[PDB]
């Protein structure tokens, strides 16, 4: 609706156009889906009946011949276009994308599904950030406004006037959905600090981005935003915190991959001071981090966003001079993977060869090149009361180097996150923050790798946090009706997957110990991978051979479907041996190394990638959970910018992994059908036409099954479909 506060004309869609469109022609009984064979999902008709084989006639135009089995029910033409589709009765795969794309070609953005709030992705401008529309939405609930965060937002802002209670909204999808922009959209909503973080964003995109093969700015960090509120429920100050950054592609790309845009940005030749100071030769392929990958794209002028991101760091709460030092530490970042470390003869000891880019390394850091090149080489470990040396050869200090890269690089991110949040905040008392919260969905390729693995596991772990939450809500309505139905707890119903993952004698376990095992390969890996789980835990299946990809070793039934991974490359990408000398002398430099390594029990070589992981998401899940969680859910409706065609396939995965129709699936296992006794008894008895006693008797006249229905005090149990066939026949009846 639109009307009585001058909402967007297209948002109404109601008592203009409706009337005249639920008179439409669509007989059910000869209107189904058929699979298609290209974006195998499309509307189709059937002419007549031949048995097994019906004829089918789509939109575009086909006469194959389908089989009756698979082409199921269509929604009626009269229920189509809804508001919100979580009191659809017709539940199916394809509906939700049908109507998704009908709301989407009459531009409904926003569409409730239940806790959801599905938000697509178009390419203009809405009139719907109007601050008329922002006046018209306070103080309004879920229901009485037009759908919108606005809406999702107030019921936030009542939560905390009436709960007196932390409130977190989260946003995940599929990378390019708009995750910046919707996210932008949000702060500036609870805004009306603003500037602030409009000025900040671009530093943190910068040093957090990558160029993905689906997305050209994909966010692989996590970010959370706190906005701290008075106890008048106004703006007290704000704070961000990052989470589960990847260490992997700093020091490794794939063939088809980017690292950070931070490199490629000062690899461009506008700067000169940076190149000159640096001592950059301006050829991104004389450095083994950065050449391995993609060394350039198209659409994309890193000049630009260098320009907007140091224009950012000189007008901000620090001066240039750290600026400086930063861009100097990344330059010594691309300076390691240069030198050579030769195995010495007759001996498994290395030594260095190539003592120019080392030296210049210690100049960029100021620390003693000489010294630099014993650390890496003899590194010394304290035994008992003394010290001793341990000899390394050229495998080992390369880890060691790769690591120290990798751990700079993390430690100088979050430093700058720190000193942005240290400029952001102001001393006004602050009491029970909003969370907001931004991290990428269940992406899923063609070459799954140790990457996706942990995006999917973290995701994973989202997904079971919000069915327990929704299993916690739907508990606590049951004992506010004191009838509980069907108290089985749906975490179990996903917890196969994380034992799987994370538990002991798990994928993770087995790769952490693979790492320390003397003579370890990657065949060895997938060969106890499969002594230990193909077979043992029904997740765990060999992997598929379809459409001819390149190659899978293993495969797991994810919450979005079967997945296949790769194994080449683990190993080495998993390793995190610290070296504790190098980071002693990292301590005794003239820079802001002290300031990075201000603080530095497991062993130093008994740390991985895998272990930093795990215990960044136990600590994402154990500050999560002491907050009320709002979901969000955002995906891109078209791969490119054509907001007119859209592709089915690629909405289907989008929605299958985003769980929305598990969700909503969820939620009608139950009885979510719930009706007022009073209204019941006065609206809907004109089904058979001629307090809790008379509708009982007013509900058993009208010949319904005493099986169905579960009778309560205050808010009546409905199975789905009930609802849906008692008011269908009273408007005959009419
Ligand atoms: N509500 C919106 N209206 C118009 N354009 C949008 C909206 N949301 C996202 N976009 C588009 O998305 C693009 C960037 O998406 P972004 O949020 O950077 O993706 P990612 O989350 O992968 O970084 C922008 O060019 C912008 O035009
Ligand atoms: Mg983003």
């Amino acid at each position: 609706m639109a009307v009585f506060g001058a909402a967007a004309p297209y948002l109404r869609k109601s008592e203009k156009e409706r009337l005249e469109a639920q008179t439409r022609p669509f007989d059910l009984k000869k209107d189904v889906f058929v699979p298609d064979d290209k974006q195998e999902f499309v509307k189709a008709k059937i002419v007549s009946r031949e048995g097994g084989k019906v004829t089918a006639e789509t939109e575009y135009g086909k006469t194959v011949t389908v089989k009756e089995d698979q082409v199921m029910q269509q929604n009626p033409p009269k229920f189509d276009k809804i508001e919100d589709m979580a009191m659809l009765t017709f539940l199916h795969e394809p509906a939700v994308l049908y109507n998704l794309k009908d709301r989407y070609g009459s531009w409904m953005i926003y569409t409730y599904s239940g806790l959801f709030c599905v938000t697509v992705n178009p390419y203009k401008w809405l009139p719907v950030y109007t601050p008329e529309v922002v006046a018209a939405y306070r103080g309004k609930k879920r229901s009485e406004a037009p759908p919108h965060i606005f809406s999702i937002s107030d019921n936030a802002y009542q939560y905390m006037l009436t709960d007196r209670e932390n409130q977190s909204i989260l946003i995940t999808g599929e990378s390019g959905a708009g995750k910046t922009v919707n996210t932008k959209r949000v702060i500036q909503y609870f805004a009306v600090l603003e500037d602030q973080i409009i000025q900040a964003n671009p530093a943190l995109e910068a040093f957090g981005n990558a160029k993905t093969v689906r997305n050209d700015n994909s966010s692989r960090f996590g970010k959370f935003i706190r906005i701290h509120f008075g106890a008048t429920g106004k703006l007290a100050s704000a704070d961000i915190e990052t989470y589960l950054l990847e260490k992997s592609r700093v020091i490794f790309q794939l063939k088809a991959e980017r690292d950070y845009h931070i490199f490629y940005q000062i690899l461009s030749n506008k700067k000169p001071e940076l190149l000159d100071m640096l001592l950059i030769t301006n050829n991104p392929y004389d450095y083994a981090f950065i050449s391995q990958g993609e060394t350039t794209v198209a659409s994309i002028d890193d000049a630009e966003e260098l320009m907007a991101t140091d224009n950012a760091f000189d007008v901000l709460g620090f001066t240039s001079e750290e600026k400086n030092s930063m861009y100097k530490l990344t330059g010594a970042i691309m300076h390691f993977g240069n030198m050579k470390f030769k195995l010495k003869q007759r001996e498994e000891q290395a030594e260095p060869d190539g003592t120019e880019e080392a030296d210049k390394s210690a100049y960029l850091m100021g620390l003693n090149s000489a010294d630099l090149l014993k650390g890496l080489c003899h590194p010394r470990v304290k035994v008992g009361n003394e010290y001793v040396t341990k000899g390394q050869n050229v495998q080992q200090v390369i880890y060691a180097t790769g690591a120290l890269a990798k751990a700079v690089y993390e430690r100088m991110f979050n430093w700058m996150v720190t000193r942005i949040n240290a400029t952001l905040e102001t001393k006004q008392p602050r009491q029970y923050f909003i969370g907001v919260l931004d991290i990428a969905g269940f992406e899923i390729f063609d070459f799954n790798s140790f990457e996706q693995l942990c995006i999917n596991f973290t995701n994973e772990k989202l997904q079971q946090f919000f069915n327990h939450h929704m299993f916690v809500l739907e508990q606590e309505e049951y004992k506010k009706e004191g009838i509980e139905w069907t108290f089985i707890d749906f975490g179990m119903d996903l917890q196969a997957c994380i034992d799987l993952i994370e538990k002991p004698m798990g994928i993770m376990s087995i790769l952490e110990e693979e790492c320390m095992f003397p003579k370890a390969t990657d065949m060895t890996f997938k060969a106890k991978l499969f002594d230990n789980h193909l077979g043992k835990s029904a997740n765990f299946q060999k992997p598929r051979n379809i459409k001819g990809k390149p190659e899978a070793h293993f495969s797991l039934i994810h919450y979005a479907g079967i997945v296949d991974y790769n194994i080449i490359g683990w190993l080495q990408k998993n390793k995190d041996p610290l070296n504790e000398t190098v980071v002693g002398l990292y301590q005794k430099s003239s820079l802001k190394l002290l300031s990075t390594l201000f603080a530095n029990k497991k062993g130093s070589s008994f740390q991985t990638v895998s272990a930093l992981h795990r215990e960044n998401l136990n600590k994402l899940m154990t500050n999560l959970r002491s907050t009320h969680p709002h979901f969000v859910r955002c995906i891109i409706p078209n791969e490119t910018k054509s907001p007119g065609v859209m592709d089915n396939p690629l909405v289907m995965h989008q929605l299958r992994c985003n769980g929305v129709l598990e969700g909503i699936r969820i939620c009608r296992k139950g009885f979510p059908n719930r009706i007022l006794y009073g209204d019941f008894r006065q609206r809907y008895r004109i089904l058979n036409p001629a307090s809790r006693k008379g509708a009982e008797k007013l509900l058993s006249s009208l010949d319904i099954d005493h099986n169905q229905y579960k009778f309560g005090h205050t808010k009546v149990f409905f199975k789905a479909g009930l609802l849906g066939l008692l008011e269908e026949m009273r408007d005959e009846r009419l």
